[PDB]
């Protein structure tokens, strides 16, 4: 088992030192949570899980204007696949104040995303593989998390 | 189920687990500061345990500056100290990070794999087994190495 740490600043990609798979955990931490940021473009923040050939095992995006968070993923070349939503971003945070945690569980057949202690929702996955990536986008200007997000992995858990 | 359970623990006070720890899970003290010029321990100066339900430390890590070694024992409910394990160089341990820290703890089952940021610092072989079922960081405000509050958060039903 493996603790591996990485320091995203906004709009930047990291290359996993330890590839994510089946019974691991990631972990991004915000030290700020502003939900008075302005309106998205439409994404106010997004968080994302890569396969080494690039296509987006998960992307997590919270928009503030349209009070909800999207789940997907997409093949590198590929359109957008079928759309989860949740309402209520204020609502999944309510608890903790001044900064936050975004959980995914990889557990083979589905992402169980936590956000702080809340499930937020167990997506099937559209799209299977190891996580050799993480990104987390957004601009300085409206994201809802801190500048610079620290993602925490635990590997080789199972 | 797995799950997050997010806990603050103020130094010099414990907190009982709403979901206990047990093999195959893992705890993570989260420390938004790290001084290693703190005061004069007595011995400690920072020490993070996990207890068993009757009391017993399963684990005993303490951090101690001047003696610079990081000790790691166990003990029953009123029992004497066991036998101690020492990782030398404190400074050495949190090398790479300033300004905080995180200590991780693994339940292994037969030992607890103790990594400080992304370093393994020990596979302490347990001398007491069972279920964490509550967490303590101690320390006085003036001398610890941690941070006056240190976030624990654990990741159970793993297994």
């Amino acid at each position: 088992q493996g603790v591996n740490i990485y320091n995203i600043s906004a709009g930047t990609s990291v290359d996993l030192a330890a590839p994510v798979t089946t019974g691991d955990i990631v972990t991004f931490f915000s030290s700020a949570l502003n939900l008075n940021a302005g309106a998205g473009n439409p994404n106010n923040t997004t968080a994302n899980l890569f396969a080494e050939n690039g296509a987006y095992l998960l992307h997590i995006a919270f928009r503030l204007q349209e009070n909800v968070i999207i789940f997907n993923s997409r093949q590198p070349d590929g359109p957008w696949l079928v759309e989860q939503r949740v309402s209520d971003v204020a609502n999944q945070f309510a608890g903790i104040d001044g900064k936050a945690m975004v959980t995914v569980f990889d557990h083979g057949d589905k992402y169980q995303v936590v956000i702080n202690e809340k499930t937020v929702i167990q997506y099937t996955k559209q799209i299977s593989g190891l996580t050799s990536s993480l990104s987390y986008n957004a601009t300085e200007e409206t994201s809802i998390f801190s500048t610079v997000v620290e993602a925490v992995t635990y590997t080789g858990l199972a």
